[PDB]
């Protein structure tokens, strides 16, 4: 539930599993910088869905944008804020098994996560 990659922490990383007809979800998670430098959020890999589209700017979610995260900070990805939209799964997802998952930051590199399915 926790995750440490250079001076970032992922941590409890989390996303609804889609309602029977829906073919995409929402990736949400704190992102801690701990560092004194700052880095970014650049992508999103998952096997289990077609892409990632990562909307780091709460001020418009249309954008694609990264996710910034400046140095000595906590950044928020959550409903109605900034998240990384999963778009086409291709196999179904059931709560209590994660969805693994791999971030990738401008600086600190990748990181393999499983998130937590939620059931509501």
């Amino acid at each position: 539930h926790e995750y440490d990659v250079g001076k970032l922490k992922v941590e409890h990383p989390w996303l609804r599993a889609p309602a029977d007809g829906e073919k995409n979800a929402s990736f949400y998670a704190f992102i801690h910088n701990n560092g004194d430098t700052p880095d970014k959020l650049v992508a999103v890999k998952v096997e289990k869905f077609g892409s990632a589209v990562i909307h780091g700017d709460a001020k418009n979610l249309a954008l694609e944008a990264p996710v910034l995260l400046p140095p000595k900070q906590k950044i928020t990805l959550a409903p109605g804020g900034a998240y990384v939209a999963l778009l086409d799964a291709k196999k179904h997802l059931e709560v209590g098994w994660g969805l693994e998952m791999t971030l990738v930051f401008e600086k600190a590199g990748e990181v393999v996560i499983d998130a937590a399915i939620d059931a509501p």
